[PDB]
């Protein structure tokens, strides 16, 4: 196709067409569309970001093509070197608050791997795990355990939403909310498309499956594994698996996912915390239960304003214009049955243990007056507990959606620092963040997701995506937010697209070092710096640092 | 000092005299050895391999190095760039049956790290987890809660001896025998010095800690780390922490690991089997017990005469110099009261939890004809139940080393391939494994160590150090086995000095893909292939493959 919005760095429009046509060549012309729109959660954008906070168009693809198969991932990459053109691979693209499915650098090829590598690979009982390719949602996935009798031998783990990629979000490092919630760390045996355009399988995916007659002379690709490909992580000598999460050193066309067995018992709840600072005692409280193997999977605390605006808009709330007040948050609080923070857990296992499990759990939570335990069949039907009981048994729901309406044209942006699980310093961290938030204007929304050690808080930027004071007055809230937590030790374990140079940028312990080792291991990979350059504030040579940096 | 029995590649008498001289400068005399023994395990020697099938002098170093502080490993670093000198660093060099501290290339100078960075950094009680320099073994940390009674608080977690390094195990991805057993996976938080030279700390251990008088001016090395530091592994960004184990990207100085705190509760237990055949049926049990959670550690299952072997040497069973049969093994089991193979576990947590899962397992156990059950107590002082008993409760301890006194002059050396947690996989393996032993002339010693979807399968070769006919059988046995376990789809976890290379050209899909992409990270952070060339078959250009590989 002729002419389009942007071009790529350093490259004349002649060229743009004799590689789009070379493209076409190979692709067909069904699979390639060249922008010369923001959509929707359902069908999502490929071209620039949804929930932009910069320009609609500031960052924007020139093409989008969506590869048949991995061997032309292999073709299309090929000629990407031959032009240095820069590619941007997504899975699914609904990496919303994140940027969607917009490229770092305007101009790039969006590689939508989805469209058509859609396949659940395999899905293995004994070995509990299966293997999926870029396209497979965790809906797809769901419909594929229920349309094989296969939900009853084994569970799913699900983001709050069921359209993000299986593997998309694992590379991510994303994650979920039953025993199976570290998404990342549930994989085993990674295929990957290199920036030189060789095929790798990792750990022991690098252990060929011995020869036999039905397997000969199948493209590299199309190869079975060998049996403890996905069953063991590490296989042998340096574990190079993780180089591949939040990178641009490959592009993932396969990944193996452990799925949880059925636990034979399963019961989700809700307990409610009168005060805002009840915080302090409840994360106080969860630390050596989450240490001691009481809560077996990922909680969250909630803020109130979460469960509010899953239920109703803003504007059925308040009238006002301004942020809401600490007594109007009471009263949306007494209003739902609802308190300040809620606390939403789920055990798993059989009566026996269940029993136990909650008695103590319950029991923890005693200590703070006021205190509310519900099972789901205690709340209303639209609760938000009535979601996240299908959320915490690996069932894909859509409802968490309502909450990007909390301002007339909502979109979100995430601020996720990493806190101690500790009530002292989440409340610090909830401060600076509160804080800033009410300068800017913006209401406070957000939760804790409980790990191990760890608690990824998860602040809920909402803004009026065509109010532009309102989009400047974000970016200011978060560029502050970011040096405020650096401030007091906090990074964040994740970032938007016009984030990532700056909050990289926080990492700079010894001047640097974790970046500039990084470059080193990019340029080696990568020498025409063509796989997604700019992504986790990673540049490769031939990008300026003064031209790209924000 | 000035003449050593062997020199690195390419690097003159002058030159190595310079180089020591040079570095007796920064360290001291009384750190650095010059060669021109054996040892034991409670005093490990620093020159070579002490359990060598190869040549006792094979794997040889031109001297031992001692930095005092990590100022000196970069000074050093700083030499071996500029003289072009193979470094080999070290813990403490209990490698024992993978080559103790042998370098892989001779010539090279051991960098024993453990002999004055050896301290405990920190034990943090909220956090649960620790800070560990090279030098402090298990029994080391073990002694450090014990000074501070939070051994009520916190607990270990431990491999079959007391001796080996808290994170030199850690990044050679060792395995012990509580919740905390794939010790890998337990690091957050690293710090490394670079070939180049330049300190790396990893994870949030990039995010530095902020400000403040108290620590203005401190060296990289001696700067506190930030809050989240050895909470979350991730930090932001690609993961590069696994380039760090069993690789030779870097000189480890420090690291972080989880502690598990005092579960409040625990029971450990014997499950014997009594046919030989029964290892198959007891394997299908274990795989639900696991994947399910009934099965909290890693529990093991092992073969009679590595029981039998902790009990006494060969002779003290029969004077007999070629491999017990089959049906002197059943002798051996009954005379001791234990089965063909043996499984040992714990149970953690308080009673009424380990009540319910110890009758599940007792339950599923019951199917195999013969079982019997023993805790602790049921058992005679010098039971394995007894020593494991303290194992898998992070107590060190040094009993399992007899093992190695099977015969006369007793070294060991692993064989070390996964299998699925499949009776039937298990036993194709144990079958394929004991035939070769036989055609070796050698008992068949062995444990598989259960992980959630994986069995670590030791063969543990013990053999006649002066028996050169045995030397070169084992040899043959290893390079055999390593084959057919390929051939039937199989890699092996963790390599000998004398195997690396093999196993290695083992993970050959899409030819040698993995090994290839390896090459280029290493030469790219390793311009001069000064650290540690060879490692897991891992070469810089500069050494040919021809010259150097076995
Ligand atoms: C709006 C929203 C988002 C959200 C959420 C709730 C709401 C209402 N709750 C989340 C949660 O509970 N847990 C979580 O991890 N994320 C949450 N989000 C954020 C986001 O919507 C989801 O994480 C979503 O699953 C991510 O989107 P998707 O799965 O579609 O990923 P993507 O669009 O393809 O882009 C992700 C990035 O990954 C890299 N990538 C993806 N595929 C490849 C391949 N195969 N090769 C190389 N790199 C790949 C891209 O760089 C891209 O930037
Ligand atoms: C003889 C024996 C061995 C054994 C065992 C039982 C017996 C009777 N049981 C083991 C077990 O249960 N689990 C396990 O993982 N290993 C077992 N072994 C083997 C061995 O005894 C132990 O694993 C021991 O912990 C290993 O020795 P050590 O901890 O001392 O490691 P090292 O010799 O110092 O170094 C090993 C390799 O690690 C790399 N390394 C070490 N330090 C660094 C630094 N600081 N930087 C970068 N790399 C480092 C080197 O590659 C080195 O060769
Ligand atoms: C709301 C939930 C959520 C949103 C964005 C994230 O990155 C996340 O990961 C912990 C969780
Ligand atoms: C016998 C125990 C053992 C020996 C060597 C190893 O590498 C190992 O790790 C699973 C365990």
């Amino acid at each position: 196709e002729f002419r389009p919005l942007t071009l790529p760095p350093k490259l004349s429009l002649s060229d743009f067409n004799e590689f789009i046509q070379d493209i076409i060549r190979i692709v067909g012309s069904e699979n390639v569309e060249v922008i010369s729109v923001d959509g929707s959660y359902m069908k999502p954008t490929h071209t620039h970001d949804p929930h932009h906070v910069m320009d609609q168009d500031y960052f924007l693809a020139s093409a989008i093509v969506a590869p048949r198969n991995v061997a032309d991932v292999q073709s299309i990459v090929g000629l990407a070197n031959k032009f240095s053109f820069p590619l941007w691979p997504i899975s699914i693209g609904r990496n919303s608050g994140y940027g969607g499915a917009a490229p770092r650098v305007s101009g790039s090829v969006v590689l939508d791997m989805g469209k058509n590598m859609n396949r659940v690979l395999e899905v293995n009982v004994e070995g509990a795990y299966c293997v999926v390719e870029p396209g497979v949602t965790y809906h797809d996935l769901h419909n594929y355990l229920e349309a094989n009798n296969l939900r009853d031998k084994l569970w799913l783990d699900v983001p709050d939403l069921g359209g993000g990629s299986v593997l998309g979000n694992a590379v991510e490092r994303g994650v979920g909310y039953t025993p199976y919630g570290d998404h990342w760390m549930m994989h085993s045996g990674m295929e990957v498309v290199l920036a030189n355009g060789e095929l790798l399988r990792t750990g022991m995916g690098a252990l060929p499956d011995p020869k036999r007659p039905e397997t000969m002379g199948l493209k590299p690709e199309d190869q079975p594994w060998s049996k403890i490909a996905h069953l063991f992580p590490y296989g042998f000598g340096p574990y190079i698996d993780g180089l591949f999460s939040q990178s641009n050193m490959g592009i993932v066309t396969k990944i193996g996912i452990w799925l949880m067995p059925n636990p034979r018992g399963y019961q989700s709840y809700l307990i409610t915390l009168p005060k805002d600072g009840d915080l302090k005692q409840a994360v106080d409280i969860i630390r050596p239960l989450r240490l001691g193997m009481a809560l077996q999977n990922v909680p969250t605390i909630r803020h109130i304003l979460l469960d509010a605006a899953v239920l109703g808009d803003k504007r059925s709330y308040s009238s006002r214009t301004e942020p809401l007040s600490d007594e109007e948050l009471d009263k949306i609080a007494k209003q739902l049955n609802l308190g300040r923070w809620n606390f939403y857990g789920a055990l798993y296992g059989p009566e026996p243990i269940r029993r136990v499990l909650w008695e103590t759990i319950k029991d923890a939570f005693s200590a703070i007056p006021g205190v509310k335990f519900y099972f789901p069949e205690d709340t209303p039907e639209n609760s938000v507990l009535r979601v996240r009981d299908k959320t915490m048994q690996g069932i894909p729901t859509y409802d968490e959606l309502k909450w990007i309406d909390w301002l007339p044209n909502g979109a979100h942006l995430f601020f996720s620092p990493i806190a101690k699980v500790s009530g002292e310093d989440a409340m610090m961290q909830y401060a600076v963040t509160k804080k800033r938030c009410q300068e800017a204007g913006l209401d406070f929304i957000g939760t804790f997701t409980v790990g191990m050690r760890e608690m990824h808080h998860i602040v809920c930027i909402v803004f009026n995506k065509k109010d532009l004071i309102q989009k400047r007055k974000v970016q200011w809230l978060m560029r502050t937010l970011i040096d405020d937590c650096a401030a007091n030790g906090w990074g964040e374990y994740r970032s938007h697209l016009a984030f990532m140079d700056q909050i990289m940028e926080t990492y700079n312990w010894n001047n640097s070092s974790f970046l500039r080792f990084n470059e080193v291991l990019k340029n080696a990979v990568d020498p025409n710096g063509i796989i997604a350059p700019g992504k986790s504030g990673v540049w490769p040579s031939q990008y300026s640092h003064v031209t790209w940096k924000l």
